[PDB]
């Protein structure tokens, strides 16, 4: 059993993460996460908040996970890459998820709140069984 | 066991992917795949087709896999990167494998059909035992 | 059981890699590795020595591993990425570990010996139990192909 737990920690994030349990019977490897706020990314590095806390769980024990770009993140009009290639998230991390995005182009680029630039992948690439979206006013699973 | 299945879907790819069963006795993690056509990559983003449908299986069940650059993809002359860092291929995908390649340089660069710019890695990084190259003109479930 | 074995190749690297056994009680996924020598990264591609030989074992058998950038690597003032996204190190490789690093800026950037720009992650993302730092002079069969 492999589960993700996602809690919105801002009001804008709540609009995109209503409390619910999401099944994954397409058996996709990655869990899409929203920008949750409109962004204008400057040329060079941008530190982008994802407005969520995340835990991943495998065989009933907390595990790590990985942040990977979606194939739609980079388009002809916005040359965006993840600076660290993929984001490596240790099981012990209990802060807010963040992204280091490099705008490789010469002009700023617009991102809309509803877009999913990245996807989360469990340690070991295990297919998620459930994705639990938690209430903002809830003690994040310890 | 962990096995890949590669089927060429163009005549170009067929020249590079004759039907065969390949063993991986070096026990390398990645499966090198050809460009299968001579390309010129423009500065910035390029869409590059790999001319193949691919399936991966672990313990008898279809699974996903990943597309990673090979170390030789990026040289001083050809400053090339995969736009998405690594390509995440879901078990359900049955389309042609595609690449988004950024030419970070200032001028177009030539890719030769025989070059393998990327390699495929099974979900969970399992070492492949067999790489099965299937015939083009055959519908496989 | 997942264990890393790291042997420094040079005397600069030995200063950062005295022999020891490191326990991973935080259960972090990656193993930080030092630059071990100051370096200037020119604009564009750079091939960088890591000054170490590395082996990974899972359940008593030699396995592969992966090189990933740390969040430390790229800052607003030094736009640095791993050319290959992540480095894929096969069990049959037995040389010195290398990095392909792209300086995306138009000026040389300086890296210091002390910094850890990348981390090693076992095949399958297994959490390391021990990181064994080996003596420099000796010749270990565990690094065999
Ligand atoms: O893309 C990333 C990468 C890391 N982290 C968090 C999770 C890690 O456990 C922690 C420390 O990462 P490093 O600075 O050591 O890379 O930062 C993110 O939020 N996003
Ligand atoms: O580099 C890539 C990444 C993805 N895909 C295919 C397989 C995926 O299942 C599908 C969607 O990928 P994402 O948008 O989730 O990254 O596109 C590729 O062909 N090449
Ligand atoms: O970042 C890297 C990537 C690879 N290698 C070594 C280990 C691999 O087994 C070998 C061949 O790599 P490829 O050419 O297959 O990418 O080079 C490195 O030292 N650093």
């Amino acid at each position: 059993a492999t589960n993700f737990f996602i809690q919105p920690i801002t009001e804008e994030a709540e609009a995109y993460y209503p409390p619910s349990v999401i099944t994954n019977k397409r058996k996709d490897l990655g869990v899409d996460v929203y920008c949750c706020s409109d962004l204008v990314l400057q040329p060079g590095l941008n530190i982008v908040r994802l407005h969520i806390k995340v835990a991943c769980e495998h065989m009933g024990k907390k595990c790590g996970f990985k942040i990977m770009a979606r194939s739609s993140m980079c388009t002809h009009e916005r040359l965006l890459i993840l600076a660290n290639g993929i984001g490596l998230i240790d099981p012990g991390y209990v802060g807010e998820l963040m992204l280091k995005i490099i705008n490789l182009g010469d002009t700023p680029v617009q991102i809309w709140a509803k877009e999913c630039l990245v996807q989360l992948v469990a340690q070991g690439d295990h297919v998620p069984d459930h994705i639990n979206i938690l209430k903002r006013n809830q003690i994040f699973p310890l």
